[PDB]
This record gives C-alpha cells, sequence and structure tokens, in this order.
C-alpha cells in the first residue's frame, strides 16, 4: 500500500470468499487501500491479505 498507519480491528469478521480476510477484535492491521466506495479496506495482518469492511477497523494513534 502507501500508508504507515496502525489500524486495529474493533470487531470479529469471518470471511466468506479467498479475497476476504478472518479478522478478531484487536488484530494489528495495516491498510493497502480500499474498494470503489471506501466501505472495504484491503488490509494486511499477521495471518495475510484481503478485504475486510471498513467499519470493522479503526485507526490507532
Amino acid at each position: 500500500g502507501s500508508h504507515m498507519n496502525l489500524f486495529v480491528a474493533l470487531y470479529d469478521f469471518v470471511a466468506s470468499g479467498d479475497n476476504t480476510l478472518s479478522i478478531t477484535k484487536g488484530e494489528k492491521l495495516r491498510v493497502l487501500g480500499y474498494n470503489q466506495n471506501g466501505e472495504w479496506s484491503e488490509v494486511r495482518s499477521k495471518n495475510g491479505q484481503g478485504w475486510v469492511p471498513s467499519n470493522y477497523i479503526t485507526p490507532v494513534n
């Protein structure tokens, strides 16, 4: 991606395809970028790369 911000998962999200990424509350993330309306975020966690809903994550200060 482009930006260095740390993000963290606010809620558990379970994937439903091989392009979505399961995340658990409190998990550290990097945001690579966004989908066409910003409502999905492409992220990396320790467990891999894939898409998660944007409202399930938040930047950390």
